[PDB]
DNA sequence: TCAGACTTGTCCAC
DNA sequence: TCTGACTCCTGTGG
DNA sequence: GGGAGTCAGA
DNA sequence: ACAAGTCTGA
């Protein structure tokens, strides 16, 4: 578990706060016990012309990886542990998204017991959208209705 | 000359080098001696939704003004004094608008003897040129060498 | 099976 | 003369 | 985000 | 920014 500066978090919660994001995401998966898998998702976004920044962020952090897609790259982190770890140290900073980083943290401690019964992962889910409800949600596909619909069929 | 809080301008610089602006602009003036006067801008932009982020800081930073249009509101300072102050403590905690910020403090501080010798004023103006050479400026007019082709008459 | 790497799309918030 | 507040708009970088 | 403009006041 | 996806390894 590494351990952050202050003044480095103080930094990046503003800058994630503009050009980050703290993404809850519900995707279809067959290949599973309730055809719902979970992903947890830090992103910070930039122009691939400053794309040094965003990789400074990877040795920074520890982990994440950067990845192209047009004009514009990504710092991406979807890795539940150190994720956890990360968020943990950087929400007392965040201002715009502190809540979305909460619920977050929230999600992936009570992820193992969600694997358990439905109605435990169902409530899960409506944590996934008041995340989405959160953030600045455009398109959007699957909630927990959506899960729901698959999962009263069974 | 109020004095930030250390752990405000850490903060903000991270919020300025993600959503906000640092703007020198070069614009027409017939009444102004070289036909043309200058114009520094510090922009925090934000939807409407949020306008509140923008009213804390404000009252943080103490001056400045938050304007609305459209569904986007904008917190801005022109002001040269208070920006000059403001920017100085801001600079040594930007990392992406660092370049811009200290070229508007280099402008503001050669300002007085801008509006004396022509030549000198090509030369502020095209300090102008490197800040929105820098940023990701997409719909500039006014140029240095727009003033160059006005001076000469 | 399943989390984690890596890609593509879109609408707007800058 | 001259500055700064204030509005509106484009074209992306988020 | 990063300009373009117009205006009232100083 | 906030999603939507594919696919490979253990
Ligand atoms: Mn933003
Ligand atoms: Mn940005
Ligand atoms: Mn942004």
């Amino acid at each position: 578990n590494t351990k952050y500066n202050k003044e480095f978090l103080l930094y990046l919660a503003g800058f994630v706060d503009g050009d980050g994001s703290i993404i809850a995401q519900i995707k279809p998966n067959q290949s599973g016990k309730f055809k719902h898998k979970l992903s947890l998702t830090f992103k910070v976004t930039q122009k691939t012309q400053r794309r040094w920044f965003l990789d400074k962020l990877v040795d920074e952090i520890g982990v994440g990886y950067v990845y192209d897609s047009g004009s514009v790259s990504n710092y991406y982190l979807s890795e539940i542990k150190p994720l956890h770890n990360f968020l943990t140290q950087l929400q007392p900073f965040l201002k715009l998204k502190q809540k979305q980083a909460n619920l977050v943290l929230k999600i992936i401690e009570q992820l193992p017991s969600a694997k358990e019964s439905p109605d435990k992962f169902l409530e899960v889910c409506t944590w996934v959208d008041q995340v989405a409800a959160l953030n600045d949600s455009k398109t959007r596909k699957t909630t927990s209705e959506t899960v729901r619909a698959v999962l009263d069929s069974l």
